[PDB]
């Protein structure tokens, strides 16, 4: 009056987290792990300790030719990926186009050395004009100017004479080299500037065999200039040599680049700061450093990143549902202070909870491997994602388009349901785990007590602290008690 | 002689629908889902209330350019998509090229608005000849001419004058403008059309800077002409000017064409008629009402679409494996009319089946609440899938094909394996289920009964209708009839 | 003294196999199966029973023109797939380009037939001089030669007289047809060959419509000639005829090819022998037989293969976990020599194992399913993974990357994850077998005997072999034995 008693329940706390599972919607929970990214640093920084290039109103184009209001940071010898604004102010000064412009950004997105030198002096034209070269186009100090690393050659008292020059790679490394063809408007303008009426220029390598001839049209004013200036480029192997040949028309070389190349990378569109932080991983609205597997910021991105998935949420239940002194059937013991399953005596000697060390372990260590499987199996490789297609590469542009978008609709239907059945597995798993610890005890026990139902037992004898231990340790002996059992039994 | 009775049991009906699930094939269930839209209306019908673009045996090239035999429908000013037969009868009537004419189609796939005006009047060639330029190859009412859109300009008494022509874009929108360069056979053929030898066509804009001449080669008959028309084209932005000049075997325009464009789409491959419907998905074979988020149909479809699985059934298991009164161990009741699970009482006031609404409730939300899941959570994206490659973009196309193909072999996969997994989930969670009621009653009872091993418990005491709804309510009061029960037990 | 027994259990053996969970790492099983394919026959096989077509050090360009030094494999009407080496050593004996070849060798890729005609006899040349046309770049038997399917035009006398030669394909089949152009260094070499100053080659077909024109430039010498030879080529539909016309610098075709194309695939980069085998996946390693539906070998395949998979191991747990006679709480039997799951029970007749036939099958038959539903589910595509890009598409050759590494990253993410998710499942299922067969047995027993707490059941009465037999049946008669026991019981 009355018996000894244990009890099997489970851990319970003040947590209002909630998890989706298949099944179930808004499921308090015990505690649970975010997989989902969704910090960013605002910065643009490193990658792998390497400087971007940030070009602050320039344009791969302007910077290279050296328009002359392109007043930006000039010395640079290597990095990691480079950054354009959406439509740069200063391009091209004088109007007109760059031969395979894209193909050229592609190719200097990723530049391991990156030295400017000077294949041409602009003091070696001894029988041509390389100072007239100068338009209203390109101001720089208020006066009229040209594109710095380029020389526009004009006619001499009024001789155009040929030009012949070669140049060898004797550096170590390839270079760069950029040239151009002044079209003009018509055999006015041509042969003031020329003399020589019908013009040509050749270039030839151990690769290119180039013939440019000036187009005359009637063109539209752009800057004021219905002229058009359209620009070229080679690699130079580190020991060819380039050879020019020039009527008139031609827009020489003075400075050429050495470029050393690793790989390529990507031009990114961002208006943001340098933050001189590194960063594996970086966005058009900042970095990362992702452990998580998955991350919902910007689509654009470039380094080693999680996958972009279109959501807000992915929680992982990493604890339990979240609700005499009753057992489990009634819900669960805030007073369970540690351990996640567990007993609740009461005897002679007085009661307390008593965690379940063992079972507790094993379910722990389960869902920490769980959680960690989830992250640590997912393949994350290099990889840089750019806009690089003109338009007259819309089609190209589009088939771009549907890769993205189809590896976007995968991984985000991926991750969603393989939190929403992970999460039911996990709460199946708390449940089997508190139903198969009652058994543990019910087994071992049989007429020595009796099933309570709410989930303790009372004793048919004195259990001590001792004997619920051999209960708990599940060492507990039945013949022992089988005897003192059957008398308070029957009766 | 006998005692009182309660049963634990589950529904069953006539149902013959199978289901597999990852290690059963084929099993019978209560009721089931299928997720895969099979089911096309057979017909082209509008895209977000927008009708398409319609070529009956005309081609975007033979419409935009006016090949008299193209008797098409003429006025329409906007369009989602559009639809070529799978090689149109009428396309160039007098042979030849079409620069950019791919890039141009997929450009001219989606036009929000798209009026044709007239910006060289056919009049305003006062020193050229506008009506002789006419040929064979291009019938109309049985006599010899020409595109109706564009002008073959010839030579006046023996003199084709140099033609300069600006015109200026003074409308809101971009313009899309047309001309062409006739390549004649020999310099007799040349002279006797344009007289002066050696011609040349320049075209300029603020984009464009243009010089084509004419080439001659020995070409073989095609509609029995060995001349070439070669047709070229712009967009001029809204307030730029064009500047054509020739000396001859310029094709002049006539009509130009105002676009408005807002994203891009396709041109799709069907023999189908119009229908006068809407829908949000259209495929090559009829349109989609998509709830499903899988479909089997045709994989060149256009719009928000589910993905395109190879795949003939994917069906969910949402009921329950289908086959005294004996209780849940000797299969399921017929007489369940209602309810998943429930119950079956035998007592002295008579005998009833009674659902239990509570465990039936989770069960039901539990299923549609998976089945919705494995539907809402597909990010549905608007994409156009079409075949937008030449045959000297194989390689192209092929890298396209890898993609669509690569895509396929994933979904087709996950949908297979994700049915085949969340059925057998499904079908342990009814099992599970039902036994969990079993030990709800087994553990409320305890020695007031006996388990009699078919699923049934036998009273040891009188259990009227009332004492039967504290069992299923889960109130059942066990010390007011302890005693009872004692006395009836012993003996 | 004592009573009669019968215990359920499982089984065990001596394999040391281990298996990963998505919870527990390193579990031993009773035995599993892989599903990575990681073995090759080092060799290149036929596909589909075709040869492939290996060039040893010549190059599908140095191959068709027919550089003298191609000491290759000649007669060979169909094949497959195509091998290169990295870096031929034998291309174009002459330098210069090849126009549009990568799209030429993805035509090439696979050929259904090809035989080599001659259209142009070297002999037909009377007015000009075919056997002079002869560089110290392309040696034969140490003497000066050139490509031997294409011929060097000179002057005679001091005459180049122009060429007007038509050619009628009136074979069944497409022609593949070849012609080229000199591009000379200066007008004293342009004059010394040709004679004329100012020359051009046309060619005209149906299709075509070129004019080819001499480029001069000064270039470095290679092979020790700074001139350069830059080829060209056409496919003749079966009943169309080409036309040359040539003032000089041609070099004529004299032997096109008759192709039959059926599908394409793509060229292969590997150092391997034949190895007169077949195969249905061919890698850069060697060939595979493909039951697995993954594979770790290369990812650069030919035909229908596995997914492409950077993992080691995919092991599926298809047996148990490994580890009076006491029952399945504190173990498994090894002395379960037949049988997954069943009993061993112990009488006066005497102690035996007996297997459980009926829910080892369902064991058995759930598992085989679950191995082949994750393999023939798998939807295998013939596909051809090539490198079909110029280093002037290397922003084309990047949308390549990112698809391939895309594809890579989802298919390494789902097998791993598959199996961890797919094992647990496993092992989870063999429990709920063995705990639903104790509760088979303990719930037809009852009070006819006693839970003895380690998996046993210890009978209150005698139960001979045939009193077991309806145990292991399922058809135990206990009101048979219900007053047998009762009296036993009472005591
Ligand atoms: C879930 O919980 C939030 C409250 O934070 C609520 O906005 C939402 O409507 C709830 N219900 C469902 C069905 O998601
Ligand atoms: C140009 O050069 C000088 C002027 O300093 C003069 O002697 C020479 O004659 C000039 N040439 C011509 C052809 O006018
Ligand atoms: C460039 O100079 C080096 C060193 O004298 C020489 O060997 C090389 O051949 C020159 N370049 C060419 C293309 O001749
Ligand atoms: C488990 O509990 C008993 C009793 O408290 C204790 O003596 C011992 O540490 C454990 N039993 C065994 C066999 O180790
Ligand atoms: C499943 O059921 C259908 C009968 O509708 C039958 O054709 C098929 O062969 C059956 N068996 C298996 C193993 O799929
Ligand atoms: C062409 O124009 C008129 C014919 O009406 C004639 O007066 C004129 O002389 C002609 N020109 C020539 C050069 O024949
Ligand atoms: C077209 O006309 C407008 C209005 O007069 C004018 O401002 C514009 O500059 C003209 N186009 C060009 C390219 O000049
Ligand atoms: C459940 O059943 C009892 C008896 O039928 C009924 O009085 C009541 O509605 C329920 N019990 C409680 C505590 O509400
Ligand atoms: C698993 O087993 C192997 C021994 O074959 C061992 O190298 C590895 O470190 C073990 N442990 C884990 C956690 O993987
Ligand atoms: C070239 O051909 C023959 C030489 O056999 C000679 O009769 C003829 O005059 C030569 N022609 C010229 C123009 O030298
Ligand atoms: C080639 O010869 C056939 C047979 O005589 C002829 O019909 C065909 O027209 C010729 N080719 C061309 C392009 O004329
Ligand atoms: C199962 O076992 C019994 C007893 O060994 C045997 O007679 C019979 O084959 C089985 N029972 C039935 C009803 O078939």
């Amino acid at each position: 009056d009355p018996g000894d008693q244990i009890c099997i329940g489970y851990h319970a706390n003040n947590s209002t987290e909630q998890v989706d599972t298949i099944m179930e919607k808004n499921v308090t929970v015990t505690h649970a792990q975010d997989i989902l990214e969704k910090k960013h640093n605002g910065k643009l920084c490193d990658l792998d300790g390497v400087k971007p290039l940030i070009l602050r109103d320039c344009s791969v184009a302007g910077w290279l030719l050296g328009n002359p209001m392109c007043d930006e940071f000039i010395n640079v010898p290597e990095w990691s990926y480079i950054v354009e604004k959406a439509n740069p102010v200063n391009d091209l000064c004088y109007p007109g186009d760059f031969n395979d412009y894209e193909e050229l950004k592609h190719l200097l997105s990723r530049i391991n050395h990156f030295e400017k030198i000077q294949i041409i002096p602009k003091s070696s034209w001894s029988s041509h004009e390389a100072s007239l070269g100068v338009s209203s186009a390109c101001p720089y100090q208020g006066k009229s100017s040209f594109f710095r690393n380029v020389v526009w050659l004009i006619k001499k008292n009024s001789t155009y004479p040929t030009i012949k020059r070669s140049y060898n790679n004797t550096n170590q490394e390839d270079l760069l080299v950029l040239w151009g063809i002044h079209h003009p408007n018509d055999a006015a303008e041509q042969t003031k500037l020329y003399q020589n009426p019908t013009t040509y220029i050749s270039v030839g390598t151990s690769t290119l065999n180039q013939r440019l001839v000036p187009r005359i049209a009637t063109r539209s004013k752009v800057n004021g200039q219905s002229g058009r200036m359209e620009f070229f480029w080679t690699i130079l192997k580190p020991n060819d040599a380039i050879n020019f040949e020039s009527n008139g028309n031609f827009i020489a070389p003075e400075y050429a680049y050495k470029i050393v190349k690793k790989g390529d990378s990507t031009i990114m569109k961002s208006e943001l700061e340098y933050g001189n932080c590194n960063t594996k991983c970086q966005t058009p609205m900042g970095a990362i450093n992702s452990s998580m597997p998955f991350h919902n910021i910007h689509p654009l991105t470039i380094g080693e990143c999680p996958k972009y998935v279109k959501s807000n949420r992915l929680v992982l239940a990493t604890g339990l549902r979240n609700s005499a002194i009753a057992g489990f059937i009634e819900g669960g013991w805030q007073g369970m202070v540690d351990g996640w399953y567990g007993y609740h005596h009461s005897n002679e000697q007085g009661s307390g909870y008593a965690a379940d060390k063992e079972s507790t372990q094993k379910a722990i260590d389960g869902v920490t491997n769980k959680v960690n499987s989830i992250i640590d199996k997912m393949n994350t490789q290099f990889e840089a994602v750019g806009r690089e297609f003109n338009n007259l590469e819309r089609r190209i542009e589009n088939l771009n388009k549907k890769m993205e978008d189809g590896f976007l609709d995968v991984w985000t239907y991926n991750a969603e349901l393989l939190v929403l059945m992970e999460n039911e597995r996990t709460l199946d798993f708390h449940d089997s785990n508190v139903k198969n610890l009652y058994d543990k005890v019910r087994l071992q026990l049989r007429d020595n007590a009796k099933e309570l139902g709410n989930g303790c037992f009372e004793f048919y004898h004195k259990c001590d602290n001792e004997c619920m231990e051999s209960v708990r340790n599940g060492t507990y002996d039945y013949p022992q008690y089988s005897e003192e059992a059957r008398l308070k039994r029957e009766e």
